[PDB]
């Protein structure tokens, strides 16, 4: 397949079929769709269940199970870079279990990139709606090119080359970064790493929705944060 549409996946039984069915009725259809759970609850694999029928999912369940588990290493990225590792398309992209897709967002997104091949990381705007029903509406837009993404764009807005995992590995020793002191913002830290090598290029349209209204954050390390990181590609000083 020409994309590979990466979605992890952890107890989000209410919001899961909607984000997998958003993807799953694309109106670009030639793609992987991996859906990394990772050992989610009886209710949220029994949503995802019915899904496991489409040809394009592979599915794939980890067997992680407890607090110290959860904080050895930043879970999604774990995911993710186990997905990578099988992805076949020349073209990456991202998902979550909570966020869903328009319908024309991998035509438009493939397009961009088969049209520029001088690009090799785009994102496009994104759109929240508040519920209490809606209340409030939130856009990220996309209106420049940009050498500082951490932070600023979020996971389920970008779309970039296989060639760019090439790149960042080389320098890093992975694709995402596994350190779990980075749980909060693996996006933001991935984002890093790439944009020590490449912009990110803007498709001005609103691709990606989110709807919205303890043991497990005791255990895990200090956490870095945006500031840090954007504050050392300013530095570096890309663009
Ligand atoms: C806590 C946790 C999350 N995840 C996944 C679920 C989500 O797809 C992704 C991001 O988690 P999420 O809680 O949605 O982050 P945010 O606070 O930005 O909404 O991580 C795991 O795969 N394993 C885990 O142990
Ligand atoms: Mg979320
Ligand atoms: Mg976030």
């Amino acid at each position: 397949p020409k994309v590979s549409v990466i979605m992890t996946s952890y107890n989000k039984s209410d919001y899961v079929a909607k984000s997998i069915s958003s993807i799953l009725s694309q109106t670009f259809s030639d793609f992987e769709l991996f859906i990394m759970d990772d050992n989610s609850n009886e209710e949220t694999l029994n949503v995802i269940r019915p899904f496991l029928n489409d040809n394009r999912v592979r599915f794939y369940q980890s067997d992680i199970s407890g607090v110290k588990e959860r904080t050895e290493k930043t879970r999604y990225a774990a995911l993710i870079n186990q997905a990578i590792e099988m992805a076949e398309g020349e073209y990456i992209t991202y998902a979550t279990d909570d966020n869903i897709y328009m319908p024309d967002r991998l035509l438009k997104m493939v397009r961009e990139l088969d049209t520029h091949p001088e690009k090799a990381v785009i994102y496009s705007a994104s759109k929240t709606y508040h519920l209490n029903d809606i209340v409030k509406e939130t856009v990220r837009p996309a209106a420049q090119v940009t050498w500082n993404a951490p932070c600023a764009i979020d996971h389920c807005s970008v779309m970039h080359r296989y060639s760019v995992l090439e790149k960042v590995k080389e320098k890093f020793g992975s694709y995402w970064d596994e350190s779990p002191a980075f749980y909060r913002i693996g996006d933001a830290r991935f984002f890093w790493r790439v944009n020590h090598f490449y912009p990110f290029y803007p498709l001005d349209e609103e691709l990606d929705l989110n709807y919205i209204t303890n043991e497990f954050v005791r255990n895990l390390p200090p956490q870095r944060n945006c500031r840090e990181l954007r504050e050392s590609l300013k530095k570096l000083g890309m663009g």
